[PDB]
């Protein structure tokens, strides 16, 4: 398997530039080195992180699903998944292209793959660009520190209170940047390609 | 093992379409990652997360067996091995076509794949579509946040209360949703090989 | 190592049929699977899951293991093991035999390797019959809600309740039934051998 | 590494019986996970099953420790390594001498490996044996469901009592059996090496 | 995959001295090992190690916040993972100029890899140094053994003790120490390239 | 890979006896498995196990950081990390020159790897002397069952009781010993060198 990876690695980036042969795959990767090693160890506890000021059956179930429908730890599992589903149907089709291929030949076919590179990267730039919208409409960039909540069967209004929101407010911002990079580079591999010339005609 | 495997994935797939060589394979990993990665921390503690107001002894007990006599947890895992049954059945049946006709070649045979090919999908198709409806049966679309238990040994009418209500609402339709586009994939490959003209005669 | 496998995989299966060549390691395979991932979720929390209704020293722990004096999840772990013995010298017997035939040759031999086909089947034709009978006579095919307990220490006779008897009666028939297809497709190899010639003289 | 692996096969075993080339080794991947898998589940929660009837400060710690000096995990551990040793010098001290007859030949050197394989079977035979009587001496055969203890700082004589006793009886009759199997057939190939000769004269 | 490999570390380190090819990655895989294996033991549960005495709502939570925003582990996790984004990007430049030199030689090409060893070098050395910065700045050389915080929701000046503070002033300078040598070394690998010639005009 | 790790076997171990080629990796895996399997089950919960007979806030986190300012598990850590990096270097000095050998020869050099042999083994007589010293320092050979504590903020001297006493001396016995003897073969392998004629003169 010498021979032929050193033949499936020159084809699959022969019409791609740096940014998308080495820059982005690492890019990536630092995300979810991030979310395993670090991710359980700031969010893991929320639920018992959420202290509420009553003695009522059922108060506090209901606030803290007020405050947090879904939680960041699978928000973020979702999103790496999805991301990853283009790139996995593009080396898959470079593989069996390159096996039909070494039987004959061990144009038509070198503009086949060129139409399927440009086309993970429009999904992959549309995926990651909702992400960043639904991250911020529904968390935003702070996790505060108290909570009101006027809900059933509560009677009156209660006060809760939240613990760590420094290191969480630290861990959601950075993961902020890593994927504005993301769609950064993502955009930029595509107006190398000629993206410009295509837009205006 | 570089020209085996070149010979392998040619013979396993060169009587398929890209629907069922790339989508399929794709379709069914996500759904497995997703289970292992997020499963867990939805649905690992909903015994504590079942609060009923009485004191009598064995009360709780037998209501939360009323209401959950079966997890989702187990129901998914169960689902993902039965439909790879059929799968590796096939795998094996062509591994051992391979090796008994490279002794000598280094129609009865090539008919001989095509068939088994047809078998495992219906297996599958039947095998999907009965378990979506036992979901539907088993949960529904939605999990309440009170539950009415009267049940012995409790006396009269009591009332349990659920933790995180929406987060396995939203879990739940989500794998609905991908084992819907397993079943379409997998009935739409069938077409593509003939079973309209197999189907009026 | 490609053409060895290629020598070894058609020598261990050149006398079989295709009920023990695909379909009885599959079936082993899923058995084992569906313990690991399932099991410890069913069974793991048994001891903390029974309650008695009573405040004397040591009485508890006195019903607990008159009830359950060994666990489900320890017998199948002894089942599956036990069953692979047989399986394990078999593999040995025949690599050390095509090592010994590929210096000269790369009847008395082949007639070697027929012979511990058939004692291998009959080792786990008769230890997949046993466990069975264990099985049924140590747990049966449903677990209670209540148990009744007089034992010493206790003091005139309590009463003891149960969690999840529902999920772990489903669990129970679902083992008891892959085990049956094992012992029944076991059967049915060794007929398709002769058993039946065999049998009358 | 195909030609290299056979050819280190057959001068592991080139002068062994299947006693020492089949059984031995599938006895002892036997007794390791077993250990791995079910050991932790019978004897891992030792000392909070350990209960008694008192309330001086450090009557409990002190019981507990005349009771159980050492646990069973423990000493099965420091078993199962010891016993790998001779075995791990021996495949060394082997893997070196095909290489150095490599280059020149790709009698004094046959003589060589013979009398390496009988000083690792005479050791593990000592280890073993010396083993099983711990073992006898430390537990026993059986263990109790009470505990008298006079111990400082104890005031007068106290009772404590014990969880699960029929399930650690269990395994520890089925670790002694196991063990004394792979004495047996230790020592058994000696005698057909030619024990029987050397012992008279 | 042999002659591959031969060729890869000849290459990527025909430039370099001992200092960048053998001491370097042995003291950052031993920053590696020490942070996985023993991290998680002394500052795992710093959360429940930080008692206050007082018994109003919310003023544990309040004065933890002010005493630690930023845990020393994910600090650690966030360093290790940015110095090696430098070292991943200059393998795979490598690997790519590797291949597209095979095909016709199976200059301007030594000269390049050059100038990419000397700016992954400089970039490592101004994160290392900026981290350091950080480290003394956020938590000093010493972990104390109380901590007074007047801070709201808290009435009055309240006092808090913490547990293990030898054990973590000890962890916390052996750190600070393995990232001063990997400094130090880094520096040192310019120095022998001739950054001194370069200095000075 | 095959003639290529059966020619550096041979060149990393052409120069040293049978007690630096196969005894001393096998007593340091030894070491190493006997930690990871063996080591958290004994000394994991020391805080736990450490009862003190007080109320006052803050006596108990005072008096356990006197006893062990640094538990056993980190200094053995430490301890199997440390010896490993001489062993380290050594090997990737031999692999690297191996390589710039191939391409030429497919004395000054093979005097090269004689005097990297004798210093790897010096810094590891080293290592471990100085270890050994610090653990009877700190530790001692035995682990008591009580402890006096005169220390603020505790009023007067209190009385703190330990669990376990029994176990945790055996285990700290059996790894001095275990050190104990590969300091002696370190030793014993430069004597065999020529040790005793380089110390005379
Ligand atoms: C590209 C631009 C985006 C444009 C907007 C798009 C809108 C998208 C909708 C966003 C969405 C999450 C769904 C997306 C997650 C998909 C991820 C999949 C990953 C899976 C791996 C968040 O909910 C919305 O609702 C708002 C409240 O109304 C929230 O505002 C906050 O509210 C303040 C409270 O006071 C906060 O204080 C403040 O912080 C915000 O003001 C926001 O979170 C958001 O706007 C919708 O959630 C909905 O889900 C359902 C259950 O499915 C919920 O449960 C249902 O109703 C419950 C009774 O209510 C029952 O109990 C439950 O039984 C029933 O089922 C709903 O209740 C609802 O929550
Ligand atoms: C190269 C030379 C460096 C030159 C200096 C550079 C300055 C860098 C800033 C350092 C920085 C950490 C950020 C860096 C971490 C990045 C790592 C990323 C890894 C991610 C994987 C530490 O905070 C600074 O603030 C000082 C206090 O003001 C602290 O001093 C100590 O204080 C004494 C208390 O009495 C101690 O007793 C004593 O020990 C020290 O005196 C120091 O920790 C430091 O100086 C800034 O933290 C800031 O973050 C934000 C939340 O983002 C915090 O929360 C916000 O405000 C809260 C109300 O306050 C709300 O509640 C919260 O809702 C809101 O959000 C802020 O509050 C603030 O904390
Ligand atoms: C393709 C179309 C499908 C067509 C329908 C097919 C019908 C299939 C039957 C569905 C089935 C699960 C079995 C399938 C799981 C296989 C998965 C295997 C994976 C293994 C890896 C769910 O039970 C049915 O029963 C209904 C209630 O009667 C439930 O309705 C809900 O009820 C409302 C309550 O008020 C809820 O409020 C509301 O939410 C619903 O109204 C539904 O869950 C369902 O209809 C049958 O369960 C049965 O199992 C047995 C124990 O085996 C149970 O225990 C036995 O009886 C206990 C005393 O009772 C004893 O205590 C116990 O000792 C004894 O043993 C039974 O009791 C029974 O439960
Ligand atoms: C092919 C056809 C089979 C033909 C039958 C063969 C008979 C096989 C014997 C079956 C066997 C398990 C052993 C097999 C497990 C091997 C698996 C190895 C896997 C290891 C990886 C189950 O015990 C039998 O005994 C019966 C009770 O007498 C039980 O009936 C139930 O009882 C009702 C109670 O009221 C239930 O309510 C109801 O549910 C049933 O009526 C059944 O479980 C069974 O019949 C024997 O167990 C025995 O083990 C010993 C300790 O070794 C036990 O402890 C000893 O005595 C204690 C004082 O007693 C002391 O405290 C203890 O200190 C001492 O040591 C014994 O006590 C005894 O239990
Ligand atoms: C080759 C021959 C060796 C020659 C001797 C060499 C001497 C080496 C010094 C040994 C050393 C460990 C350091 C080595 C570990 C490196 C391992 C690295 C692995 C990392 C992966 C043990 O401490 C010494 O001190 C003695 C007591 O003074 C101890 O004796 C025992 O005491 C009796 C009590 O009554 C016992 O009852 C009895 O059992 C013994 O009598 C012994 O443990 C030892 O002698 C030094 O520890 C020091 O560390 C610092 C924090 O860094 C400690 O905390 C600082 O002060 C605190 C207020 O005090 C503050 O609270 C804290 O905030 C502050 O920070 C110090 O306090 C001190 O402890
Ligand atoms: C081939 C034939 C064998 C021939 C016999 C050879 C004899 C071998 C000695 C056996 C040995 C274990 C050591 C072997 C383990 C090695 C495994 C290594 C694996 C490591 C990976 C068991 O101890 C012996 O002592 C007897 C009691 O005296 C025990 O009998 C039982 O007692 C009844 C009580 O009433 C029971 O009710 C009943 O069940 C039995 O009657 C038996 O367990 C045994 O005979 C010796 O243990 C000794 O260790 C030391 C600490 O090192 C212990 O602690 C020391 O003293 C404490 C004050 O005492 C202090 O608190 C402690 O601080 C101090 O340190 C000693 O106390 C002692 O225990």
């Amino acid at each position: 398997c010498g021979r032929f990876l050193r033949r499936l690695l020159a084809e699959e980036s022969g019409r791609s530039t740096p940014v998308g042969r080495l820059l982005l795959p690492v890019l990536l990767g630092f995300r979810l080195v991030l979310l395993a090693a670090s991710g359980p160890g700031v969010y893991g506890d929320e639920q018992s992180e959420f202290v509420c000021h009553t003695q009522q059956p059922g108060c506090k179930a209901a606030c803290f699903d007020a405050f947090h429908p879904l939680s960041p730890l699978r928000f973020w599992v979702f999103q790496v998944i999805l991301v990853a589903v283009p790139s996995a149907l593009y080396m898959g089709f470079t593989l069996y292209h390159v096996i039909w291929h070494w039987e004959l030949s061990g144009g038509a076919g070198s503009l086949r793959l060129l139409w399927a590179y440009v086309a993970q990267l429009g999904a992959r730039l549309v995926l990651e660009g909702a992400a960043l919208g639904l991250q911020y409409h529904l968390y935003g960039f702070q996790m505060p520190s108290s909570f009101a909540c006027r809900r059933e069967p509560c009677l009156g209004s209660i006060t809760c209170n939240l613990s760590r929101p420094s290191e969480k407010t630290i861990f959601l911002k950075t993961m902020f940047g890593v994927s504005g990079f993301c769609l950064l580079f993502t955009f930029l591999e595509l107006v190398l390609l000629g993206l410009g010339r295509w837009w205006r005609t």
